[PDB]
């Protein structure tokens, strides 16, 4: 004797106020099969207007001859809806329902999420923000007979309240720009997937985050698995050499190593029991401390981690959320894993230094940069747009972070460096990484304006499918292009 009324589900907008999740009206139609039956020669011309089959239509209703309610159809756009009205069939009734339409679709498919049948989220920030969204449905009463005659909507019961409107971290013009160079990224590298965060190194604000490969939310056939996945959350991997900025911090922090220490890495391996650490350039001798992050010596980082300790090293990589809850709160995000140890054995505390063996999220490394970037201070990850930025924690000592940062500013700038990550105005710093699952995963982790640092970036590249397959070579070019549109978007004034 009481219905259920529909509430408004809450805009979605970027943090300009651009719409990304928009409730339109559906047109639902349910019938009384009782009522139905007394009109059977309408059924076919019925049949057709909702886009059922005329046997299939009229086997459904005899079925339900006794039940005094059934949907028809659910989710008709109000003029196929208006249409089936037209027909003016006894026993059929309309309900007003609402259906998520996605203005931007592919570009911000998993940030956004989407809605299932029945309006409620599904995925990403639909699923994380459902009830803030979905607001209260309403309840009416209705006078009805024994042949099921819906004779009055008498009064309303209680009145359905709306969701509340929604603004996302999320830059629709840096989403765009990072959507697009991570797509043709993929294509040019023949690469399996890709991930691609931009995070606001000063607000912990989330900027962009897309994936590779994508889908439309508003095509709700066919819907892929494997496209709906929101890798830079959900697929952990070994970040490798992007680590070697943390364990550098932990040396630098020790009290034991300054950056013009040297480090004999010859002649490129360095036996551990039955294990073997090698490095991937086998021509070098002494390096300094930021010649150990240039060339990326697997060799130089372990015999630096077993100076200070792996403590030292996983302390640092904890605090900067490695290995740890986002706070995001999206159901089915991953944490991933940073291994722990009362004694830390040699083996163990070399690859944790060099981040072999730790499993972390696109995000989370990000989340990692932004600190280092943010003079050492960690600010609490939002994917909402921040009014009022909470405090930071400091992780990191700012002198430390201010020296790193100097390191990876010469890793992109200086002679064997990554040039290919070099930002055309700006002074960028950052780490590449090659992480192999043969299958690797090339990543490119950085920051910029190196002097001033308003933004981090991720760029994970899966499984690049072309001669060369390094971060170096793969990543860092990407995190070159969506950086240098990324700063002009936000008018930061160039600093070389
Ligand atoms: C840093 O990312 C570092 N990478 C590694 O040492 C890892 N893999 O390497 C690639 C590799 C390993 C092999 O065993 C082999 O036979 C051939 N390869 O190409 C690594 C770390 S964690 C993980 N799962 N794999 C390095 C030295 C390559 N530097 O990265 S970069 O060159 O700065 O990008």
């Amino acid at each position: 004797r009481h219905i259920a009324i529909p509430a408004h589900r809450g805009l979605i907008t970027d943090r300009n106020g651009e719409p990304l999740a928009v409730s339109t009206p559906v047109t639902t139609l349910w019938a009384n099969p009782k009522e139905l039956m007394t009109a059977k020669e309408r059924w076919p011309q019925l049949a057709a207007a909702l886009g059922q089959d005329t046997k299939l239509f009229a086997d459904r209703i005899e079925q339900n001859a006794e039940r005094e309610f059934i949907y028809l159809v659910r989710g008709l756009t109000p003029e196929q809806g208006e249409g089936v009205i037209a027909l003016k069939v006894p026993g059929v009734y309309s309900i007003e329902e609402f259906r998520r339409f996605y203005p931007a679709g592919e570009v911000v498919a998993h940030a956004v999420g989407f809605t299932d049948v029945d309006d409620r989220g599904r995925e990403g920030i639909e699923l994380a923000f459902d009830e803030w969204l979905a607001g209260v449905p309403g309840k009416r009463q209705v006078l009805k007979d024994r042949r099921g005659r819906v004779i009055k909507d008498v009064q309303v019961t209680k009145n359905a309240k709306p969701g509340k409107t929604l603004a996302l971290s999320i830059d629709l013009r840096l989403q765009y720009l990072a959507h697009r160079e991570l797509r043709n990224a993929l294509l040019e590298n023949g690469a399996k997937a890709g991930s691609l965060v931009i995070m606001d190194v000063k607000t912990g604000e989330i900027l962009a985050m897309t994936n590779q490969p994508t889908y439309n939310p508003n095509n709700r056939r066919n819907l892929q698995p494997a496209a709906m996945r929101n890798r830079a959350m959900i697929d952990v991997f070994e970040p490798g050499s992007t680590v070697k900025p943390f364990s550098m911090s932990a040396a630098l922090a020790s009290g034991r190593w300054k950056p013009s220490d040297i480090v004999d890495v010859y002649p490129g391996t360095l036996q551990i029991g039955r294990y073997t650490i090698r490095d991937v350039s086998r021509n070098s001798r002494q390096l300094d401390l930021t010649g150990i992050l240039i060339k990326s010596s697997n060799v130089g980082i372990s015999k630096i981690a077993f100076d200070i300790g792996a403590e030292s090293i996983y302390s640092v990589m904890q605090q900067v959320g490695l290995g740890q809850d986002t706070g995001l709160g999206f159901p089915g995000e991953r944490v991933g894993n940073l291994p722990n140890h009362r004694k830390w054995p040699k083996a163990e505390t070399a690859t944790l230094a060099y981040g072999y063996g730790l499993s972390v999220t696109a995000i989370q490394l990000a989340h990692a940069y932004a600190a280092l970037a943010n003079d050492g201070k960690s600010v609490p990850l939002s994917m909402t747009r921040v009014d009022r930025v909470p405090d930071g924690v400091q992780v990191i000592s700012p002198e430390v972070a201010s020296t790193v940062q100097g390191m990876l500013q010469q890793v992109v700038e200086a002679q064997g460096g990554v040039f290919r990550a070099q930002v055309p105005g700006y002074h960028a710093a950052g780490k590449s990484g090659t992480a192999r699952k043969n299958a690797y995963r090339s990543l490119f982790a950085g920051f910029a304006p190196a002097t001033d640092p308003r933004i981090a970036m991720v760029v994970v590249i899966d499984e690049p499918s072309k001669a060369g397959y390094f971060g170096g070579l793969v990543s860092a070019p990407v995190f070159s292009k969506v950086m240098a549109g990324a700063l002009r978007l936000m008018n930061v004034p160039p600093d070389n």
